[PDB]
């Protein structure tokens, strides 16, 4: 159903799925590396701004080492993986995988407007 891509770019770091297996609604996928976008704001926390709690020191508490997370949009079945650890990704233009939903009434059946 769905073809699932990462919410920036850069490159694949971990694949918290598996190719072929089931997803909650909403599991964690993939982890991501702004390769060359954060080459500029690294070094100072990666030297020692890490320590910190100033709001341009205090970086590695709020994305790591430039790390990005991406996640499924609901309960279903997923498909084979696209891509692998240094696979080059990009925010539309690679994908990922496929998602796909095992019956209908996981999102709409009768009363999951509180569930979804």
């Amino acid at each position: 159903d769905v073809i699932i891509k990462p919410q920036v770019s850069g490159v694949i770091v971990n694949k918290l799925f598996k190719a072929g297996d089931k997803v909650k609604k909403g599991q964690t996928l993939f982890i991501i590396e702004q390769d060359q976008a954060s080459k500029d704001f690294n070094r100072s926390k990666a030297l020692f701004s890490q320590s910190a709690i100033s709001q341009k020191e205090y970086d590695s508490s709020l994305a790591t080492l430039d790390h990005t997370e991406i996640k499924a949009p609901f309960d279903g079945t997923i498909g084979d993986a696209l891509v692998n650890i240094g696979d080059y990704v990009s925010a539309s233009t690679t994908e990922l995988v496929r998602v796909t939903n095992l019956n209908p009434i996981y999102a709409d059946g009768s009363h999951h407007h509180h569930h979804h």
